């Protein structure tokens, strides 16, 4: 048919100048030029992006099949000793028999309803506790010094949810077991994200390499936990009690494909749990202390949905139109995920008539269709009101069009489940505390390009109770 176009790059790097720091920003200014399926270098091997939220929906979903595969990179090999559902090249009937493992172990262990609560589910039951302890911790970051950074006490609140879910156990605020696999070691998003020169330049994998060295320890590190958490299971695994995710997968090697690609799904669930969770609330509160008017807002709606006599349940959810709204806009105006995990076509296949062979490596731009000027009114401005229609009610035709979850055969298999989890802290804590920053502090909005965009540790937030 045609080869996809693109700008001229050198014979050598080709375009990894291009791309730069913020690759997700350079290739959604190239697709208003080339269109939604282009062709760039990174370094010699050839990689196509996909931008457009048709073109995008036409290839993951309605082919998803040609394009559910992962490409072969050297940074995906040191993921779980090279056998990640979510990363290994393998895409076939192995990849689909994990994939469903998976999606039935979260079904069992958050979704479903709790036997100790006959009114809520485990997530549900999980997410409250977990609020009240942070709310706890906050107040008491109140008395003394005054303020506080609120992702230090966010990813162990997150990490206990998703932790109670996995390996059924949660742990306090101040540990050192915790800390040292979640914060200041996870460079994960860094080393991951779509266009790492080491990937596609196979000297910078034997030059000195700080991050790279550090990725390699990070995994090293959570693979280990995972076998201590695994052997203490199966110590005291009984057949009927099923506990957590973990038991849920002990069970099923037992009742037949090898036995580590089934138990080491865990660590996909568990790493894509906390990081994008945290990140997501992270970036939530940063944007109520930036714009005061719209945490007043969320306030003056949970006062006459639900008052204060009692706590937000997971059934508001579907009467809060405003913090949907919000949440809605969180995701599409930061886009902390900006390119899908890199796709891979598993056939030669033809895509808006352009020729795509087997093998090669497909980037999907989601920052691209979360600020396309012709899909939004001001993208670059963080306005939640967009979602909005003039009874007050979301637009659910412009609310799916924020993709941020994936679309296809690989789409995210715990997007319910964060939409829960979001929604419920968010919404416990701004009916109880006001989150604020005092003037004269700086505030760096900027993103960190990352598998998940992260940002520059604040110190300054400050919380109070409400009347
Ligand atoms: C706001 C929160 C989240 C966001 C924005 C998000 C986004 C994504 C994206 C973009 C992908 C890759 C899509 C693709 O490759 O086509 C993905 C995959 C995945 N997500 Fe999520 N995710 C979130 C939360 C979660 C949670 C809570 C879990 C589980 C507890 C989870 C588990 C997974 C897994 C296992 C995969 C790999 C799927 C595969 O390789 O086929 N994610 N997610
Ligand atoms: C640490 C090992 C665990 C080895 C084990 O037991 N491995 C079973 C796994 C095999 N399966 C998964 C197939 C079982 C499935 C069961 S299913 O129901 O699924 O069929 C278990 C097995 C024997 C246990 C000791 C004795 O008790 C004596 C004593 C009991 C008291 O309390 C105080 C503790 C003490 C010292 C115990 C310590 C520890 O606790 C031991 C060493
Ligand atoms: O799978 C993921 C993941 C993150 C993520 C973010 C997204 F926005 C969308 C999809 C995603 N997936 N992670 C992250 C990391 C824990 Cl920080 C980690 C794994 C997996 C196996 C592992 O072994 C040792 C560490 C480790």
């Amino acid at each position: 048919l045609k080869n996809p176009p693109g700008p001229w790059g050198w014979p050598l790097i080709g375009h990894m100048l291009t791309l730069g720091k913020n690759p997700h920003l350079a290739l959604s200014r190239m697709s208003q030029q080339y269109g939604d399926v282009l062709q760039i270098r990174i370094g010699s091997t050839p990689v196509v992006v996909l931008s457009g939220l048709d073109t995008i929906r036409q290839a993951l979903v309605r082919q998803g099949d040609d394009f559910k595969g992962r490409p072969d990179l050297y940074t995906f090999t040191l993921i779980s000793n090279g056998q990640s559902m979510s990363f290994s090249p393998d895409s076939g009937p192995v990849w689909a028999a994990r994939r469903r493992l998976a999606q039935n172990g979260l079904k069992s262990f958050s979704i479903a309803s709790d036997p100790a609560s006959s009114t809520s589910c485990y997530l549900e039951e999980h997410v409250s506790k977990e609020a009240e302890v942070l709310i706890s911790t906050l107040q008491e970051l109140m008395a003394g010094p005054g303020h506080f950074n609120p992702y230090r006490y966010v990813v162990v609140s997150v990490t206990n949810v998703i932790c109670a879910i996995c390996f059924g156990r949660r742990y306090d605020h101040n540990h050192q077991e915790l800390l040292s696999l979640v914060n200041l070691n996870n460079n994960f998003g860094e080393v991951v994200g779509s266009g790492n020169p080491a990937d596609f330049i196979p000297i910078l994998r034997y030059l000195p390499n700080p991050s790279l060295n550090a990725f390699k320890d990070l995994n090293e590190k959570f693979y280990s936990f995972m076998q201590k958490m695994v052997k203490e299971h199966y110590k005291t695994f009984e057949k009927g009690h099923i506990r957590d995710i973990t038991d849920s997968l002990i069970e099923h090697c037992q009742e037949k494909l090898s036995d580590e690609k089934i138990i080491n799904i865990v660590l996909d669930l568990f790493g894509a749990g906390f990081d994008t969770v945290t990140t997501a609330i992270s970036w939530s509160l940063m944007y109520l202390v930036m714009n005061p008017r719209v945490q007043r807002k969320i306030q003056e709606e949970l006062d006459t949905v639900i008052g204060r006599s009692r706590r937000p349940r997971l059934s508001d959810r579907s009467h809060l139109p405003y913090m949907e709204a919000f949440i809605l806009e969180t995701f599409r105006h930061s886009s902390f995920v900006p390119f899908t995990i890199p796709h891979s076509t598993t056939r030669d296949t033809s895509l808006k008539g352009f020729y795509i062979p087997k093998g090669r490596c497909v980037f999907v731009n989601q920052w691209q269709i979360n600020h396309d000027q012709k899909l939004w009114v001001n993208p670059s401005e963080f306005l939640p009101e967009r979602f909005l229609t003039p009874d007050g009610a979301i637009d659910k035709v412009l609310s799916e069009k924020v993709i941020i979850f994936g679309m296809g055969k690989r789409k995210c298999i715990g997007e319910t489940i964060a939409r829960w989890e979001v929604f419920l802290f968010l919404a416990i804590l701004l009916q109880r505390v006001e989150f604020s920053v005092p003037l004269g502090v700086k505030v760096d909005m900027t993103p960190i390009y990352g598998l998940t965009m992260k940002h520059a540790c604040c110190e300054h937030f400050q919380m109070q109770l409400r009347s």
